[PDB]
């Protein structure tokens, strides 16, 4: 159902999520990214 | 550049986000929502 989609949509933000912090670079992207693999996990519980 | 499409993808995690929280009902998944909220905040000083 949903959830299958929102985690691969939450795997996908953290894969160009790193290939943009690698380059641009800003903090705030790691921030970013420190949060959609918590997301992944309280997604883990439905 | 990555920012534009990493915009859309928290655009898109939004609205799935906003389906799955209708009828789910998960409150983290609300939890989830205000999270999206911010990173587009964040993305906007790239």
């Amino acid at each position: 159902d949903y959830l299958r989609e929102l985690y691969k949509l939450e795997q996908q933000a953290m894969k160009l999520y790193r290939e943009a912090s690698e380059r641009v670079g800003d903090p705030v992207l790691a921030k970013i990214l420190e949060d959609e693999e918590k997301h992944i996990e309280w997604l883990e519980t439905i």
